[PDB]
């Protein structure tokens, strides 16, 4: 029993983190086989951050303008190319610690682990969700750009996030590992804002199921609701709409607990309309939305990874 | 910016986890140099869990009664001995992935990362505190015994916890790596209870400082309090007493923010007496007590580990 914000074991990713230095800028890169992936703004100077033209900046660079350090070992750059907002540095050594891996672009509402790094050295690991507005509520300081987010599936690391920037509200924006930003953000230091966020309804429901799996039942009721009527109340509380496909995903948790999805929706409805009345669920006084249905099944049943 | 429940990178520990099997019981072990550490109740049978005499059970075992599996490789046991509640299996191969490490017995209020494992395979990583009643609020399922908790300091892994059992309230009890339980608990399946817990006052204060570091100031006030008068209010709310030594530890955070410790105590006092009035601090509607002053400095300033 218990329910924690659980990240994936980070060792397979730790073995891939390196330091990339170009001119006066140092950040993190991801070293897989003989390629180092890092944010393209490594080639930016403090005077070129306002509106850089990266193609023009990069054609002015040579291979030897890029210092890649893996531990206390210098890797030699033998090619470079830009893909969207990431730079790909070909190095002359393949990383012997390369795990089995894929690159995946995730949907908002999905969660992932972040290995926060500075100077190519891992600092900590924590769990994140991609918010509906395509920011993440990370924990990142200067020098963290290039830190990656990932899920692990048996033995395969699916990289889904590379950190690029912090927004004025203190949330974070970045790219998939092919360099495409999540959301409307661009890698220039101009006025940008997150856009209104919403609560991930299907995730809150999964976490209510987690609470029931772990013996919490105080918040249930004898009511039910239609999907339509639930969504009318969700909208009022800034929850995003629950789809039939969300309902289908919650099937396994429904079956394990004996609580119809729409009945758990009626319980959520009541929690939205009445609050929690000084009570807690799984040690939280807020309705938690950063666990997916998969996360709950993984933790309440115990899937490992080799 | 941001503030997350941040665990240490787990890779140095992942490389130490193994599967220990004796008879019908399988659990996790920690493989450092040529010794495998695991809970001594691996030698217990389903009929010997009520009140086992471990010395009598273990003298009946041979080296070959212990199966140690590291990955898809079988390690041969060449000695065994019991130290308190842990068994130490001498194996004929030293773990080539042994990090620099120490064993440390921690004080209640201290935090650590837990690498939850099943069948010697890491499942997830999360951050824990040792509660004042010497339980931890973990997330553990059958088969998790022998999973370890740790801190990392530059390059050195300080193991401080090995998981042994779940209590009826769903919290967890275990030992240091020398096999001494935290708290009054014993490794037998008899009536045991956690004992009344309290909130870790110095940690709540650190987290209030974290909030200020990150730009939250709504909860401050213009009052101050004496240490004596603060402690009179803390007791009423089941907070443990704040000591002058707690005050001293909070010095660096005090100096970084310009807020005297006793002034932050007056802010805490007010939050205890008035509640949070529908407001949140660092994304929590509860006063959070599982970050130490060290944890806050580490995350809000960015210490790495090699």
């Amino acid at each position: 029993s218990g329910f924690r914000k659980m990240a994936f074991p980070s060792g397979k990713v730790e073995g891939c983190m390196v330091q990339v230095t170009c001119g006066t800028t140092t950040l993190n890169g991801l070293w897989l086989d003989d390629v180092v992936y890092c944010p393209r703004h490594v080639i930016c100077t403090s005077e070129d951050m306002l509106n850089p033209n990266y193609e023009d900046l990069l054609i002015r660079k040579s291979n030897h303008n890029f210092l890649v350090q893996a531990g206390n070992v210098q890797l030699r750059v033998i090619g470079h190319s830009m893909q969207n907002c990431v730079l790909k540095l070909k190095v002359d050594t393949a990383n012997p610690k390369t795990p089995k891996y894929k690159f995946v672009r995730i949907q908002p509402g999905q969660t992932f682990s972040v290995l926060a790094c500075y100077n190519g050295s891992p600092s900590g690991v924590y769990q994140c969700a991609m918010r509906p507005n395509f920011t993440i509520k990370g924990s990142f300081l200067n020098g963290s750009c290039g830190s990656v987010g990932f899920n692990i599936d048996y033995d395969c690391v699916s990289f889904c996030y590379m950190h690029h920037m912090e927004l004025p509200t203190g949330v974070h924006a970045g790219t998939d590992l092919e360099g495409n930003f999540y959301g409307p953000f661009v890698d220039r230091q101009t006025a940008q804002a997150a856009g209104t966020d919403t609560t991930i309804t299907v995730n809150v429901l999964a976490w209510l199921y987690a609470a029931v799996i772990n013996g919490d039942r105080w918040f249930l009721n004898r009511f039910t609701t239609t999907l339509n009527d639930f969504n009318l109340v969700a909208m009022k509380y800034n929850y995003e709409p629950l789809t039939q496909d969300h309902v289908d995903i919650l099937g396994p948790l429904s079956a394990q607990t004996g609580i119809a999805v729409l009945d758990m929706c009626a319980s959520l409805k009541e929690l939205l309309q009445n609050g929690m009345n000084g009570r807690t669920i799984l040690g939280s006084a807020l309705l938690e939305d950063e666990f997916t249905p998969f996360d709950v099944v993984r933790q309440c049943s115990g899937v490992t990874f080799q």
